[PDB]
RNA sequence: GGUA
C-alpha cells in the first residue's frame, strides 16, 4: 500500500467515471470510492454500486456503518470484488450519519470503533484502514486523538487518513469543511509520536507544492475539491512524487474519456453520468469555458465531439 | 440506498 498520494472520496464526485478520469491524469494516485453505507453493499444492488475496471487500481472501498457485524461482511463483499482496502468512514457529520450513528459520531464510542475494527480485519485480508477527523464539537485535546489512534491501532488498523479539524455537528457539511479550524501540525505530531504508523494528511490542501510540504512530515497526502475543481492538479503527480516519467495532456486524457464514454453508453450508462464529470478538464485554460460550455449544454457524445476540435 |  503506498500512501503518499489520494484522490478523497467525495460523494457525488468520486463514482466510477470521475475515477476513471483521474486515473488518466495520474498512474499512481490511490483512489477511494464515494462513502458506501454498509446496508447499500448488503441489500442493494452490489454491481451498481461497487463495481469498477481494473485500471483504476489502486482503489480502496469506503464504507460506513455503525454495526461490526454488517461492516465486517461489507468488507468481505467489498474485498470480493477486488478493492485493495477496506477503508471506515469515521468523518461524515451529515444528518444521516447522525441518525444512522456513523461517520464522525462514533468517535464518541471509541469501544465501539474499536469492535467494529476488530470484526472487519478479521472479515478480510485486505488493509483495513481509517479516515477520521481531529475529534467532535471544536472540543478534541492532542491526548484524546492519541488515544483514538491507539484504540484503533489495538485493533489492527495501521493507515490513518486524517481530515486534520473537528467536526461541529450543529453546521452543515459545507460548513464542516470552511470553518473548523485546521491542525496539520497534530497529525504531524501524531508521525513523530507513533512511528511505526502511517498518516496520511488531509483537508485544504490546493496544489502539489503543498502536498510536497506536508509529505516532509507525513507519509502521505490526500486531495479532494482541488482535484475535482481540476483533475490536471495532479499533473506532475506521476513525476514528482511517484517517481515516473509520465506527464498526462489535457487533450489525450479528453481522448480516451471519449473512447470510455462510448463504451459507458453501450451498456445504458447515461452520458451525462460521465460528462458531469468532465467540465472541468480545462479549467483555467484557453477556451477552457467554451469546453464546459459545450459539455454542459449539449450534454452528448456529439457535444463532446465538438469540444474535442475546439481543444485539437 | 449516499456529506451543497
Ligand atoms: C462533495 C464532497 C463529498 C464528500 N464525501 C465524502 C465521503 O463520502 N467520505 C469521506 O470520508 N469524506 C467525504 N468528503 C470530505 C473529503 O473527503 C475531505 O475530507 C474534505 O473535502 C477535505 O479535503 P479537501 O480540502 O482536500 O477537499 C466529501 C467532501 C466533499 C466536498
Amino acid at each position: 500500500l503506498d500512501p503518499r498520494l489520494s484522490v478523497a472520496p467525495m460523494v457525488d464526485r468520486t463514482d466510477r467515471h470521475f475515477r476513471f478520469l483521474v486515473r488518466q491524469v495520474s498512474l499512481g494516485v490511490r483512489l477511494y470510492t464515494e462513502m458506501t453505507v454498509d446496508q447499500a453493499v448488503l441489500r442493494g444492488n452490489r454491481e451498481r454500486l461497487l463495481a469498477f475496471r481494473p485500471e483504476e487500481h489502486p482503489i480502496a472501498l469506503q464504507l460506513a456503518g455503525s454495526d461490526p457485524k454488517s461492516l465486517a461482511e461489507a468488507a468481505r463483499i467489498g474485498e470480493a470484488f477486488g478493492y485493495d482496502e477496506i477503508n471506515l468512514n469515521l468523518g461524515c457529520p451529515s444528518e444521516k450519519a447522525q441518525e444512522g450513528g456513523y461517520g464522525a459520531c462514533l468517535l464518541l464510542d471509541l469501544a465501539r470503533v474499536r469492535e467494529i475494527l476488530k470484526a472487519m480485519g478479521e472479515a478480510v485480508r485486505v488493509p483495513v484502514t481509517v479516515k477520521m477527523r481531529l475529534g467532535l464539537e471544536g472540543k478534541e485535546t492532542y491526548r484524546g486523538l492519541a488515544q483514538s489512534v491507539e484504540a484503533m491501532a489495538e485493533a489492527g488498523v495501521k493507515v490513518f487518513v486524517v481530515h486534520a479539524r473537528s467536526a461541529l455537528l450543529a453546521l452543515s457539511t459545507k460548513a464542516n469543511r470552511e470553518i473548523p479550524p485546521l491542525r496539520h501540525d497534530w497529525v504531524h505530531r501524531l508521525k513523530g509520536d507513533f512511528p511505526q504508523l502511517t498518516f496520511v494528511t488531509n483537508g485544504g490542501i490546493r496544489s502539489l507544492e503543498e502536498a510536497l510540504f506536508h509529505l516532509k512530515r507525513v507519509d502521505g497526502v490526500m486531495l479532494g475539491r482541488a482535484v475535482y475543481e481540476d483533475p490536471f492538479v495532479l499533473e506532475e503527480a506521476d513525476r514528482r512524487v511517484f517517481g515516473l516519467p509520465r506527464r498526462p495532456s489535457r487533450l489525450e486524457v479528453a481522448r480516451r474519456m471519449r473512447a470510455y464514454l462510448e463504451e459507458e453508453v453501450l451498456k445504458g450508462t447515461p452520458p451525462w453520468a460521465v460528462l458531469r464529470h468532465m467540465l472541468n478538464l480545462f479549467r483555467g485554460r484557453p477556451k477552457g469555458r467554451l469546453w464546459r460550455r459545450l459539455l454542459s449544454e449539449g450534454r452528448s457524445l456529439q457535444a463532446l465531439d465538438r469540444a474535442l476540435r475546439l481543444m485539437e
